[PDB]
Protein backbone atom coordinates (compact mmCIF):
# COMPACT_ATOMS: atom_id res chain seq x y z
CA UNK A 1 0.00 0.00 0.00
CA UNK A 2 1.00 3.66 -0.38
CA UNK A 3 2.06 5.71 2.65
CA UNK A 4 -1.13 7.80 2.13
CA UNK A 5 -3.64 5.16 3.23
CA UNK A 6 -5.05 4.76 6.71
CA UNK A 7 -3.60 1.18 7.24
CA UNK A 8 -0.03 2.05 6.16
CA UNK A 9 0.14 5.41 7.98
CA UNK A 10 -1.17 3.74 11.20
CA UNK A 11 1.57 1.06 10.94
CA UNK A 12 4.37 3.57 10.35
CA UNK A 13 3.28 5.69 13.30
CA UNK A 14 2.96 2.63 15.54
CA UNK A 15 6.50 1.55 14.51
CA UNK A 16 8.10 4.95 14.85
CA UNK A 17 5.82 6.96 17.13
CA UNK A 18 8.22 7.02 20.10
CA UNK A 19 11.05 8.10 17.88
CA UNK A 20 9.87 11.75 17.29
CA UNK A 21 8.06 14.47 19.20
CA UNK A 22 4.69 15.53 17.77
CA UNK A 23 4.81 19.25 16.84
CA UNK A 24 2.38 22.11 16.52
CA UNK A 25 -0.24 21.44 13.89
CA UNK A 26 1.53 18.33 12.65
CA UNK A 27 -0.60 15.91 10.59
CA UNK A 28 -0.24 12.97 8.24
CA UNK A 29 -2.14 12.61 4.93
CA UNK A 30 -4.12 9.39 4.47
CA UNK A 31 -5.98 9.75 1.09
CA UNK A 32 -4.09 9.02 -2.12
CA UNK A 33 -6.78 10.43 -4.49
CA UNK A 34 -6.84 13.87 -2.82
CA UNK A 35 -3.07 14.01 -3.04
CA UNK A 36 -3.14 13.17 -6.72
CA UNK A 37 -5.82 15.77 -7.30
CA UNK A 38 -3.53 18.35 -5.49
CA UNK A 39 -0.68 17.21 -7.65
CA UNK A 40 -2.97 17.69 -10.71
CA UNK A 41 -3.61 21.28 -9.61
CA UNK A 42 0.17 21.84 -9.33
CA UNK A 43 0.57 20.54 -12.96
CA UNK A 44 3.46 18.30 -11.98
CA UNK A 45 4.95 16.27 -14.94
CA UNK A 46 8.09 14.16 -15.73
CA UNK A 47 9.99 17.49 -16.26
CA UNK A 48 8.88 19.27 -13.02
CA UNK A 49 11.21 19.77 -10.09
CA UNK A 50 9.18 19.95 -6.86
CA UNK A 51 10.19 21.40 -3.51
CA UNK A 52 8.27 19.90 -0.56
CA UNK A 53 8.36 21.37 2.92
CA UNK A 54 7.60 19.23 5.96
CA UNK A 55 7.32 15.77 4.34
CA UNK A 56 5.83 14.12 7.53
CA UNK A 57 6.28 10.38 7.02
CA UNK A 58 6.34 10.74 3.21
CA UNK A 59 2.64 10.68 2.17
CA UNK A 60 2.69 13.55 -0.31
CA UNK A 61 6.47 13.16 -1.02
CA UNK A 62 5.66 9.71 -2.35
CA UNK A 63 2.93 10.85 -4.78
CA UNK A 64 5.18 13.64 -6.00
CA UNK A 65 8.09 11.26 -6.59
CA UNK A 66 5.98 9.07 -8.86
CA UNK A 67 5.15 11.98 -11.15
CA UNK A 68 7.92 14.53 -10.90
CA UNK A 69 11.43 14.51 -12.39
CA UNK A 70 12.76 15.14 -8.89
CA UNK A 71 11.59 16.08 -5.38
CA UNK A 72 13.59 18.07 -2.80
CA UNK A 73 12.04 17.90 0.75
CA UNK A 74 13.06 20.25 3.54
CA UNK A 75 12.85 18.65 6.99
CA UNK A 76 14.27 20.20 10.22
CA UNK A 77 13.78 17.00 12.35
CA UNK A 78 16.48 14.34 11.91
CA UNK A 79 14.18 11.84 13.64
CA UNK A 80 11.68 12.21 10.74
CA UNK A 81 14.49 11.99 8.16
CA UNK A 82 15.44 8.57 9.72
CA UNK A 83 11.81 7.52 9.14
CA UNK A 84 11.82 8.60 5.46
CA UNK A 85 14.86 6.38 4.79
CA UNK A 86 12.34 3.55 5.48
CA UNK A 87 9.16 4.99 3.93
CA UNK A 88 10.82 6.64 0.87
CA UNK A 89 13.33 3.87 0.12
CA UNK A 90 11.75 3.01 -3.25
CA UNK A 91 12.45 6.51 -4.75
CA UNK A 92 15.81 7.58 -6.24
CA UNK A 93 14.42 10.93 -7.29
CA UNK A 94 13.92 12.15 -3.69
CA UNK A 95 16.55 14.22 -1.98
CA UNK A 96 15.93 15.28 1.63
CA UNK A 97 17.70 18.42 2.98
CA UNK A 98 18.11 18.58 6.80
CA UNK A 99 17.43 22.31 6.92
CA UNK A 100 14.77 24.77 8.00
CA UNK A 101 13.48 26.27 4.70
CA UNK A 102 13.19 29.64 6.52
CA UNK A 103 16.99 29.68 7.00
CA UNK A 104 17.86 28.03 3.67
CA UNK A 105 19.32 29.60 0.62
CA UNK A 106 16.70 28.15 -1.67
CA UNK A 107 18.15 29.63 -4.90
CA UNK A 108 21.42 27.62 -4.45
CA UNK A 109 19.59 24.42 -3.50
CA UNK A 110 17.57 24.82 -6.76
CA UNK A 111 20.73 25.33 -8.81
CA UNK A 112 22.30 22.41 -7.00
CA UNK A 113 19.36 20.02 -7.30
CA UNK A 114 17.19 20.86 -10.33
CA UNK A 115 19.58 21.09 -13.34
CA UNK A 116 17.70 18.43 -15.35
CA UNK A 117 14.19 20.01 -14.71
CA UNK A 118 12.26 22.56 -16.85
CA UNK A 119 10.14 24.21 -14.19
CA UNK A 120 10.09 24.32 -10.39
CA UNK A 121 6.97 24.11 -8.21
CA UNK A 122 6.53 24.24 -4.49
CA UNK A 123 3.95 21.67 -3.24
CA UNK A 124 3.46 21.27 0.53
CA UNK A 125 1.15 20.63 3.40
CA UNK A 126 1.84 23.44 5.98
CA UNK A 127 0.84 23.78 9.68
CA UNK A 128 -0.93 27.08 10.46
CA UNK A 129 1.81 28.83 12.44
CA UNK A 130 4.49 28.55 9.68
CA UNK A 131 2.15 29.10 6.71
CA UNK A 132 2.52 32.81 6.20
CA UNK A 133 6.18 33.07 7.27
CA UNK A 134 7.19 30.27 4.81
CA UNK A 135 5.18 31.60 1.93
CA UNK A 136 6.37 35.19 2.27
CA UNK A 137 9.98 34.09 2.90
CA UNK A 138 9.88 32.14 -0.36
CA UNK A 139 8.17 34.88 -2.28
CA UNK A 140 10.57 37.53 -0.96
CA UNK A 141 13.53 35.42 -2.09
CA UNK A 142 12.62 36.00 -5.77
CA UNK A 143 13.11 32.37 -6.72
CA UNK A 144 12.85 31.02 -10.22
CA UNK A 145 9.55 29.22 -9.43
CA UNK A 146 6.57 28.75 -11.53
CA UNK A 147 4.19 28.41 -8.59
CA UNK A 148 3.39 27.34 -5.09
CA UNK A 149 0.52 24.97 -4.32
CA UNK A 150 -0.04 24.62 -0.60
CA UNK A 151 -2.45 22.88 1.70
CA UNK A 152 -3.39 25.19 4.60
CA UNK A 153 -6.27 26.48 6.73
CA UNK A 154 -9.28 27.57 4.78
CA UNK A 155 -9.48 31.08 6.26
CA UNK A 156 -5.77 31.68 5.49
CA UNK A 157 -6.22 30.64 1.85
CA UNK A 158 -9.32 32.77 1.57
CA UNK A 159 -7.33 35.74 2.93
CA UNK A 160 -4.42 35.09 0.58
CA UNK A 161 -6.63 34.90 -2.48
CA UNK A 162 -9.19 37.62 -1.42
CA UNK A 163 -10.04 40.23 -4.04
CA UNK A 164 -10.23 43.97 -3.00
CA UNK A 165 -14.04 44.16 -2.78
CA UNK A 166 -14.35 41.13 -0.44
CA UNK A 167 -14.34 41.06 3.35
CA UNK A 168 -11.32 38.78 3.66
CA UNK A 169 -9.05 41.38 1.98
CA UNK A 170 -6.17 42.45 4.16
CA UNK A 171 -2.46 42.82 4.40
CA UNK A 172 -1.97 39.15 3.64
CA UNK A 173 -3.97 39.46 0.41
CA UNK A 174 -1.94 42.37 -0.78
CA UNK A 175 1.41 40.92 0.14
CA UNK A 176 0.74 37.59 -1.63
CA UNK A 177 -0.88 39.18 -4.71
CA UNK A 178 2.08 41.60 -5.09
CA UNK A 179 4.10 38.56 -6.07
CA UNK A 180 1.50 36.14 -7.41
CA UNK A 181 -1.91 35.37 -8.83
CA UNK A 182 -3.70 33.59 -6.08
CA UNK A 183 -6.69 31.26 -6.17
CA UNK A 184 -8.19 28.83 -3.64
CA UNK A 185 -8.72 25.57 -5.68
CA UNK A 186 -10.05 22.79 -3.32
CA UNK A 187 -11.61 22.39 0.06
CA UNK A 188 -9.98 19.34 1.66
CA UNK A 189 -12.17 17.24 4.03
CA UNK A 190 -10.91 16.85 7.63
CA UNK A 191 -10.90 13.05 7.12
CA UNK A 192 -7.84 12.92 4.91
CA UNK A 193 -5.62 13.82 7.92
CA UNK A 194 -4.37 11.96 10.99
CA UNK A 195 -4.99 13.37 13.48
CA UNK A 196 -8.09 14.97 12.11
CA UNK A 197 -8.60 18.74 12.27
CA UNK A 198 -12.00 20.10 13.44
CA UNK A 199 -12.91 21.54 10.07
CA UNK A 200 -12.32 21.18 6.34
CA UNK A 201 -9.13 22.91 5.15
CA UNK A 202 -7.94 24.14 1.71
CA UNK A 203 -5.44 24.24 -1.14
CA UNK A 204 -4.16 27.45 -2.59
CA UNK A 205 -2.47 27.93 -5.92
CA UNK A 206 -0.05 30.83 -6.24
CA UNK A 207 1.30 31.45 -9.75
CA UNK A 208 4.33 33.81 -9.74
CA UNK A 209 3.96 36.99 -11.81
CA UNK A 210 6.45 38.21 -14.51
CA UNK A 211 7.24 41.11 -12.19
CA UNK A 212 5.87 43.04 -9.21
CA UNK A 213 2.17 43.90 -9.25
CA UNK A 214 2.98 47.61 -8.49
CA UNK A 215 6.04 49.86 -8.63
CA UNK A 216 7.76 50.35 -5.22
CA UNK A 217 11.01 51.92 -4.04
CA UNK A 218 11.39 49.34 -1.27
CA UNK A 219 9.58 46.06 -1.07
CA UNK A 220 10.29 45.59 2.64
CA UNK A 221 8.97 49.06 3.56
CA UNK A 222 5.89 48.47 1.40
CA UNK A 223 5.03 45.26 3.30
CA UNK A 224 5.69 46.92 6.68
CA UNK A 225 3.42 49.79 5.64
CA UNK A 226 0.56 47.47 4.66
CA UNK A 227 0.90 45.55 7.92
CA UNK A 228 1.00 48.76 10.00
CA UNK A 229 -2.13 50.04 8.14
CA UNK A 230 -4.29 46.96 8.78
CA UNK A 231 -3.22 46.43 12.42
CA UNK A 232 -6.41 48.06 13.85
CA UNK A 233 -8.62 47.78 10.75
CA UNK A 234 -11.53 49.99 11.78
CA UNK A 235 -9.28 52.92 12.91
CA UNK A 236 -7.95 55.59 10.66
CA UNK A 237 -4.91 55.08 8.47
CA UNK A 238 -3.10 57.99 10.17
CA UNK A 239 -3.78 56.47 13.54
CA UNK A 240 -2.45 53.06 12.41
CA UNK A 241 0.69 54.66 10.93
CA UNK A 242 1.35 56.64 14.12
CA UNK A 243 1.04 53.65 16.47
CA UNK A 244 2.50 50.81 14.36
CA UNK A 245 5.56 52.20 12.53
CA UNK A 246 8.59 52.73 14.75
CA UNK A 247 8.85 56.10 12.96
CA UNK A 248 5.16 56.82 13.76
CA UNK A 249 5.31 58.95 16.88
CA UNK A 250 8.68 60.51 16.16
CA UNK A 251 7.70 61.68 12.65
CA UNK A 252 3.95 62.19 12.92
CA UNK A 253 3.88 65.57 11.23
CA UNK A 254 5.99 64.25 8.33
CA UNK A 255 3.56 61.34 7.94
CA UNK A 256 0.64 63.80 7.94
CA UNK A 257 2.41 65.80 5.29
CA UNK A 258 3.20 62.86 3.04
CA UNK A 259 -0.50 61.86 3.19
CA UNK A 260 -1.39 65.44 2.24
CA UNK A 261 1.21 65.48 -0.54
CA UNK A 262 -0.05 62.16 -1.97
CA UNK A 263 -3.77 63.23 -1.64
CA UNK A 264 -4.70 60.36 0.68
CA UNK A 265 -6.99 61.34 3.49
CA UNK A 266 -5.56 59.93 6.66
CA UNK A 267 -9.11 59.90 8.18
CA UNK A 268 -9.84 56.99 5.86
CA UNK A 269 -9.60 53.40 7.19
CA UNK A 270 -6.51 51.38 6.15
CA UNK A 271 -8.70 48.76 4.45
CA UNK A 272 -9.98 51.36 1.99
CA UNK A 273 -6.66 51.73 0.20
CA UNK A 274 -6.06 50.10 -3.12
CA UNK A 275 -2.69 48.44 -3.71
CA UNK A 276 -1.83 51.30 -6.10
CA UNK A 277 -2.41 53.85 -3.30
CA UNK A 278 -0.41 51.83 -0.76
CA UNK A 279 2.40 51.76 -3.29
CA UNK A 280 2.33 55.50 -3.81
CA UNK A 281 2.12 55.98 -0.09
CA UNK A 282 5.08 53.65 0.61
CA UNK A 283 7.27 55.52 -1.86
CA UNK A 284 6.42 58.87 -0.37
CA UNK A 285 6.88 57.69 3.19
CA UNK A 286 10.11 55.78 2.46
CA UNK A 287 11.76 58.89 0.96
CA UNK A 288 10.57 61.21 3.70
CA UNK A 289 11.23 58.94 6.74
CA UNK A 290 14.82 57.59 6.15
Amino acid sequence: KDIATPIRTKEILKKYGFSFKKSLGQNFLIDTNILNRIVDHAEVTEKTGVIEIGPGIGALTEQLAKRAKKVVAFEIDQRLLPILKDTLSPYENVTVIHQDVLKADVKSVIEEQFQDCDEIMVVANLPYYVTTPIIMKLLEEHLPLKGIVVMLQKEVAERMAADPSSKEYGSLSIAVQFYTEAKTVMIVPKTVFVPQPNVDSAVIRLILRDGPAVDVENESFFFQLIKASFAQRRKTLLNNLVNNLPEGKAQKSTIEQVLEETNIDGKRRGESLSIEEFAALSNGLYKALF
